[PDB]
Formats: C-alpha cells, structure tokens, sequence
DNA sequence: TTTTTCGATCGATC
DNA sequence: GATCGATCGA
C-alpha cells in the first residue's frame, strides 16, 4: 500500500496508481481518492490548451481528423448537449464534436484558457487538464453564438490557436492568419 | 483477486468476470468497477453502426421484425419519447420503435457514425456500443421531421444502411434504396 | 462462504439464500445483490397483455370491479393524470382508473403490445411486465381522442381484448363487442 | 492508527494527518472526519477575509496576477457558476476567476464576513475558512447585482479590501474608493 | 470495544466516547451511533428554545452580537439558504444568520417549538436540541414571510423570545413586545 | 454472531438483539437489519390504526394534548415535509404534527389503514407498528388534500377514528356528527 | 444516501 | 394568447 502510497503522492492522479499497482486499487480505491484531494497535489492545469477548430459541410472527413489526431488512448470525446464531462479521469486530447454553439459561452472560454479549472461529473468533479481541445464544427466560429448575447466575440477568437478549413478541393487547408477577424 | 483484475483489464466487461469468477466479485464489486472506469480500457465504439429503417402503416408487424433480429435477449429497447438510455448495460442491437422523430435529430446524426458516444442513463452515462439500430418507423425517412427544421439535411439519409418498406398489404419489400436520395 | 455462490447460482433469489445461509448473508449481502443484479438479464416481456375497458355512466361500481378482477395485493391503482409509474416493482395487475384521454397515444398504444417497455419513476426506470390493464374509463373509447389528433387511427381497438359496460341499472354487463369497431 | 488519532484530535487539521502518515489516513479516513467532527476541534473562522477585486477589459492579464499573488499549491480556483465548493479541504487563497454575478448574493455577502461558514460539496459539507478572496472580474462591482432587487448593495462594499482597475492600456492601478461608491 | 459499548449505554452521548476512547470510535462510528439510536436512549428536547431577532440597517452591528453571545466553542452557525444542518452534533446556541426568510414556514415554526425535533443532515438525522436561537436580519420580522401566503403569520410571534432593534445610529435598544404584533 | 441470528430471527427486532447482544450489533447493525427484512419475520401488523385529528388556530395547545397523551419514551414525531421516517427505531405513538398536506395522500392513506407497512429510513426500511396516529392541524380536516388532486376524498374519512375541533377560545370539544362529510 | 433530476413559475417572444 | 425554452431552486 506505501508503494501505491509512493507512486500517488510524489506525483499525479488516480491513473498512475491505477496502471503500475492495480491490486492495490481495487481495495482502498475511495481513501486514495481522499488522499489526493486533501493532500493538495491533485493536478491542476498551468499550461495553455491548444484549440484546433475544424470547419467543413457534412461528410467531408471531418471527424475522421479528429479521431486520427491522437491515439484512442488518450482521447475524450465529450458527449453532446450537457455540461456534464463524465468518465474523463484526465484524457489529454479533448475532440467537442460537431458544435454548433451548445455548451456556454464563458465556459468554453474557460475550456479554451490556461489556468486551472475543474470541470464537473455525474456526481462528482474532475480536475481538467487537456492540451488540445479539436473543436470539430460545421460553420465558422462568426455563426457558433450571437454578437447579441455576448459580451465580446473577440474573447474566443483570441485562443483558436489552428483553424483547418474546408473549401472547394478534396483537400483540408489550413488558414494563415484570419481574412476574417484575426486569432 | 489477482486473476480477476488481469481478467478486467482485458476483457474489460464486469458481467465476464462475475461469470468467469462468481467468489471474488462478491466482495471488491464496487473496486472492479471504479478500477475498470479509472484505468481507461473501457469498450468504446471503434466501428460503423448499421441502421435498419423499417417503415410501413400501422398493424403490418413492424415491431415483429423488430424483435425478429436475433437474439430477443440482446436487444436494448429504448424508451418512448426520452432522453435517458436507462439500463443499457451493453447490447449489440437497439431497435428505437415506433418513431416520429422524438430523439434531436443531433443525436440521431451522432448515433448512426463511427466513433465513439457516451449516452445518458438517470444517475450517469453508459458507453453506446451498438452495431446495428432498427429505426422502426410508420413514415418514410423523409418526413421524420420537417423540411425546413432540418438545417444540414442530408446526413439522415446517407447513413440508412437498409431499409424496408410494406407494400400493398401483401408482404415487406426490401426498398431498392437508388429511387430516393442514395443511401 | 464460497457455498453461498454455489446456492445462489442454483437458486436465482435471494430469499433461499438467507434461509439456508443466514450467516454469511448478514454479512455481504450488497455484493450478493450486485451479483444478481448484473448476472442475471433483465426481464423482459413478449406476451400480449389483456386490456379489459369498464365503461359506463359515473359511480356504477366500477371501481369494486376493478379491484375484484384480481388480488388487489398485486394491484397497482396507477397514479392518474401524470407521467410517472412510481414503482410497484413490476404488478402485473395494472388498473388505469378513471381514463379520460391523458396519455399519450402512442404511449398507450405501446403499453399494450406484445413488446418489452419501461416505464420511469421519478429518480430510475422499472420494467414493465403487466399481464392485464384495465383502463376504468367515463364515456366510449371512441371519444377518448379525435381522429384528427390521432394518425393511426383505428389501432387501439386490436389492443382491446374485451369491453365491460353498465347497462340501464341492470349489471355491469360484459359488452358482444360484435356491434361497434371490432375487438 | 493509535498515534494517528492522537495527532488528529489536537492538531484539528485532517490536512496534517494526512501529510505525517498517509498510509493510516487511506484507510479509515471517514473515521478520522467523524471523530474531528464529533470532539468538537474541527476548525471554525474567526478572523476577516480580505477580499481583493479585481478588473479590466478581457485578456489584460487579470487571471495571471490571480495566479501570482500566493504559491499555486493553496489557490483553490472556485469552479464556475455551480454553487458547489468541491475540491476544497483548505487552504487561505481562493479565487473566483471572471466573476459576472453567478453566485447568490447572499452567499457573496457572506463568505467575506468574519464569522462562521459551511460550504456545499458534492455529498458532504467542508468548512470555509479563506484568507483572500480575489474575484476577477470585466465589470464594476455595481454591474454584479442589480440595485434594485438587492436588500442594500452597501453590504458587499463594506467587505471589499482592495480594488485593482486595469487603465489606459498601459497597466492597472490600484483605486482609493473615492470615484466609486466608496467602502 | 466492550468498554466503549458499555460507557455509551449510560451516557447515551458519542461526545463522551469520543473523549475517552477515539481510537474504537474511529473505526465503528456508524455502528456506535446506531445503537445509540436503537436503544432509545437518544436526547428528545421538552424545553422551550428562546428566538433573540436582533434587526438592524447593515453594518450596524447585528452579528457580533451573535459572534460573541454564548461561547465561541457552543455556537453552531447555520449554513445558509439550504435544510442541512450537516456537523453540527450537539449543542445549544443555533444562530441562523442574516436570515430573510429562506427556511420553509411550517420548519421555521416547527424550530422554535418546545416539543422535539429531528433535523436533517448528508447522510442521515441528528436531533435538534436548541437552548436558544438567535436570528440576524435587516427587516423586520413582519416581512421574513408574505402576509398572504401563510395561514396564520401570528404563529411566529408568539414564539420570539425578544426583539431587539437598532435605533437611530446610537446602539441597539431592545423593544418591548406585544406592542404592535404579539410576542 | 452465530447465536446472534438464532436471537434476531426469533421475534422483536432489532431492540432486543441490541439489548441482548450490544457488542454484536455494534458490527453488523445493517446486516442484521438486512436479513431481518429479506425473512417474512418484521413483526407485521393486522390492528387498525387509530387516528386522531385535531383542528383549532393556533396556541390553542392543539400539541400540548398530543404530547400528553402516553408515555414520552414510546412516542415519535414525524419530521414534518420530509418522507423519511428516520428514528422510527422505536415505536407506537407517531404524532404527525402541525400538518398541512406535505405527505402524498395514498400513503396517508396507507398509514391508517389496516394492512401491514414498511416505511423508509435513512439505510433501509422500519415496519410501521403504529395503534395511534394523532394528525395534528389548524385548519379544517378536508381541505388538506384537494379533490380534484385525489381519485376519493371520502377514502381518508372512512380510517379516522376522532376527529377533535376547537370552542370559542375556552374550551377544546370533541366533534360528534356529521357537520361535514363524515364516514 | 445524495445525487439526480424533475416540476413549477416567470419572463420573453411571436 | 399559447407554447417552448431556459434558468433557478429543491
Ligand atoms: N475504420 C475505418 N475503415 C474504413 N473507413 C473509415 C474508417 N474510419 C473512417 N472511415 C471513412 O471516413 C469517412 C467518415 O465519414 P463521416 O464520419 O460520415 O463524415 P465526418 O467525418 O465529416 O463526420 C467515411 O466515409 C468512412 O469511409
Ligand atoms: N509562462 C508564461 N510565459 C510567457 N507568457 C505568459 C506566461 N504565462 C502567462 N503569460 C501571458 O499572460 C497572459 C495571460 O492571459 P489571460 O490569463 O487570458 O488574461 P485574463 O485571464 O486576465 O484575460 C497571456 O496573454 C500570456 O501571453
Ligand atoms: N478590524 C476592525 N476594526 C474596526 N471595526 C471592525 C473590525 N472588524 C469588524 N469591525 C466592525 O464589526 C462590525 C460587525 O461586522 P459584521 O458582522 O461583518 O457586520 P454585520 O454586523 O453587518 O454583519 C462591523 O460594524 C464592523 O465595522
Ligand atoms: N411547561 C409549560 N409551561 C407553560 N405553557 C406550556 C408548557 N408546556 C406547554 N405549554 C403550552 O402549550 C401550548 C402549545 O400550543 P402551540 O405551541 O400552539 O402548539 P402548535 O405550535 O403545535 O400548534 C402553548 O400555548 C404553551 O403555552
Ligand atoms: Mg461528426
Ligand atoms: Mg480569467
Ligand atoms: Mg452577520
Ligand atoms: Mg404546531
């Protein structure tokens, strides 16, 4: 148990103890959860999560990118239409898929930002921690929300860090710089 | 429990090892669950799911075919006019019957791809890995919802990998599939 | 012990195993639950369940006839005006009183197939395996709904098995069914 | 355990139990919580919570000088517009990032009085006791609250310490509550 | 632990327990507390709790007078705008504070009655005895609830011990009831 | 905890295996609870139920009877808007106090008939053995469950068994007749 | 168990 | 004026 005791609080999550002691795990696995929470070192996110938007019509390979963007392994596709990030226990590539402006505003700026966020779970709450949020649409960002309803679409643009768009040609180019507003 | 957990992680299935180890999933039952939802390896859809539109007027056995695909054991029925895909637990066949278009049609567009989904049950989310979903229906696929509501549009119909129609009182005729939009 | 599995395994109840093993169901008893929670396949249901209508004029007894078609002790007196089947456990009398044209159509026209459904509490979802529905009602069934609001629309009248009606103060008379749209 | 709890019942601090032998706190450590809770010596606020405000137009660097004003291993960063403090087992930082009003107002006037406070974790309760609350924020503290649905607005400015305003796209400086509706 | 049972079976208090044997009561606390439940000896309240209200224009000081009343070890302050009472576990002063009206009115009632009183905390009950209770608001108690709304609002001050005021910024003079409403 | 089950699975459980057995209870308190339940030995009940209704403004002593009316050791309160019958750890007075229509009115119902009962606590169920329900109230008996929201308002008249109004200021009257719509 | 999640009320838009 | 969607509270 001291080893699981190791491998948790020198560093990281459940995950770890989870691959290198799991007969450790499935007994004493809701106090190592504790042990983590109160000892502090749960890991917060620090760095910058790339955003890479996708934009093309139905069926042109859209989702195929973004399920060959990263090994299975360690991609979460988010499920649709809720607030809820069930099942994630850190999965570094998160694809939102096909998003047509269903999550809100301020927290997909807070996905899209580079300082420590929790989001939250059936029943619980998981410290998130990706590096490429793969936003796989079918307009541009300019139609995902209203000028209307928010206070300044500016603030999203400004973390798209890729934009991969699809026109007239069997290929996907990428877009240097913005013709439209600048990211 | 050693051999239970080699067996999880591969297997990746609680119900194979009750089966395959009745003792030792008496006890440690909730571990093996929190073990299996924490080390990843969980059964996640990697493959195409194959619709079966089967239309027709009321009182020809729509739902006779439906429960005809074999098994009837391994046959999620999903619940009228829901949201919730409550007690899934993992089936190979989900036959929605008697449909009008109640499911968003997002989410009817998301069920019928190649990637992985995670639906909702009341209490959490369970892994949707389906091979094959029978959309029982009484009209055609185009009249599911309205022309103008639909804004993709045609991402219904390019999924529908069989479909069946009933003639004039006589049996079901396999529909040919070329005289409508392709499928 | 390790003898309980083996009596649980050829019992398929709970109740046998706390008779002959007391002892060791005091303890362990959640993971003996899980077990046959999650080894044992839901139930199901195939078989066409009898829909006796009782019509007639206000306060003729129809409700002592609605208890007395049954034990009432296995009977469940549905909640009416609302969507929620607060669980009863699956009891195989259903007796909707007092029917007047509140539920869905289609949701009536499913609770009375020959095909599995679940209806949904508030916090969960139980299986639906009735054997009788007996929908007390206050006119004809004809009136229940308009054939405008209705696109099926002689389809319920196959799911009634039988009608009971009170003619002019003589007895709850039980109805040829031969006069009117068949049965 | 038997020094364990000795250590728990005068240090008050299921943190410190934690970091001296986490092997004994894995195990048993909803016993730990229970005795603290029942010997009387968990540990309560009585001191005042400085609350630092903070704002600016988006992007001018608000969220980093939250980050740098103590070491990242106490800053609990509040997640958003939830209502539920989970995460937190102490300690003195905590900052409410990007603050628009999505907490009661109630709760705003009181976590930032001097006495006592509980607050909601995802199936448990956690006692507050913050030495700096730095809300950042792109608006005034009047555009927060509405003056008119609000017992007095005077309340929150009275436990407002500093207030930090981002100017002429230069740098942000420090205000004195004189142009604004002082405290 | 046959000791602890014992010492716990005359003096029907876990405080006790707690005090002179942790290290039993941290590993059998469930256990210790429900027998305390089952034999019956648990502390039903047959004395009348005192309501102090204390109102006053915010910033006048009307909590300090609750902060520093009792004792600060005696003091349970409520958490606010919810029915749980979680860690509270006994005794005596209860101070609601800044309390508008954000408790039911048959509770409220209920809570300032002589008769006892379980309360409901994460996890299960923890009865209420109450020496007295003191309410901190900014109206006066004729608004805490709608006139209209409640059957009979004189149900409430008949209960309040005193009503103590702020008078015109000089100190807190206490009013003298049955004056303008009974008391 | 073999002769604790020969003890339990007697009669009168579990107050007399706790008396009888302290130590062995202190372990295992939800698993004698448990079997006790599984087996068809929860002491049932074939006595109707005696209900007393009291009706008069209120600080008429409406509770003051209800408290004098037997022994305090073997008297309950209910808790009141709350449908968990936690404490029911003893027995046969259960004074629902202070009513208003806060209970569903089928298990109103089901409490004073005659059929044996299991209400629900905080971890598990507790057979209902109650001789004498004194519903408490200030307002007129009927109007506590409307009849449009209840399938037969005179299904609650027929299990009373007093029924108790309040005099001119002086006096509290037994009310004998049929002033309202009597049983 | 609590959480859910579900239901009711209020506000906005057509 | 009615229906649907979103937000808040339990
Ligand atoms: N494992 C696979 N084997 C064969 N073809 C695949 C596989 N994965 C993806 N594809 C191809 O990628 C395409 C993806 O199309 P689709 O997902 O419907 O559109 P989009 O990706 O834009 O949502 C399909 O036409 C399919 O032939
Ligand atoms: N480690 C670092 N190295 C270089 N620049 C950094 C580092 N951390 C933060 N920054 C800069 O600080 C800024 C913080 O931006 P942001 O947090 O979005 O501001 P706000 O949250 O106030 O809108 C970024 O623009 C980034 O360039
Ligand atoms: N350090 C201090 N110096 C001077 N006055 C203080 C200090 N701390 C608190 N006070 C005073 O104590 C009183 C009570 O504080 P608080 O309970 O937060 O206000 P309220 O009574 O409105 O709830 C306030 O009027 C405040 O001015
Ligand atoms: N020891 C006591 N001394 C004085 N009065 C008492 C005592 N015990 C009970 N009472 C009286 O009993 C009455 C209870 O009535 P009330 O509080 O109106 O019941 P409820 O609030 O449940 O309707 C009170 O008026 C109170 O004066
Ligand atoms: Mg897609
Ligand atoms: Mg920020
Ligand atoms: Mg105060
Ligand atoms: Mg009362």
């Amino acid at each position: 148990l001291s080893t699981a005791v190791s491998t948790l609080l020198e560093s990281g999550s459940l995950v770890t103890v989870a691959e290198q002691h799991p007969v450790t795990f499935v007994r004493n696995f809701r106090g190592l959860a504790e042990l983590l929470k109160v000892s502090g070192k749960m890991q917060k996110r620090d760095w910058k999560t790339n955003v890479h938007v996708i934009v093309g019509p139905p069926g042109c390979g859209k989702s195929k990118w973004a399920a060959n963007f990263a090994d299975p392994e360690t991609t979460y596709w988010k499920p649709p239409r809720n607030k809820w990030w069930d099942g994630y226990h850190g999965e570094e590539v998160v694809v939102i898929d096909d998003f047509y402006g269903w999550l809100p505003w301020d927290d997909l700026l807070r996905l899209c930002d580079r300082y420590p966020l929790t989001v939250e779970t059936k029943g619980g709450t998981v410290p998130f921690l990706a590096r490429s949020i793969l936003i796989t649409s079918n307009q541009t960002p300019l139609e995902w929300y209203s000028s209307t309803a928010v206070p300044a679409v500016e603030a999203l643009y400004r973390r798209i860090t890729s934009l991969v768009f699809w026109k007239n040609a069997t290929e996907q180019s990428t877009e240097e710089g913005g013709q439209f507003v600048t990211l």
